[PDB]
């Protein structure tokens, strides 16, 4: 499982997109 994008992350790794913003939410690639 991963963290859904738009959800709070602790690490970008956890996010399906492998990208989490500085706002601590998983973001899409190239944003």
């Amino acid at each position: 499982g991963c963290i859904a994008t738009g959800s709070f992350c602790t690490l970008s790794k956890g996010c399906c997109t492998k990208n989490c913003g500085w706002n601590f939410k998983c973001n899409p690639p190239n944003q």
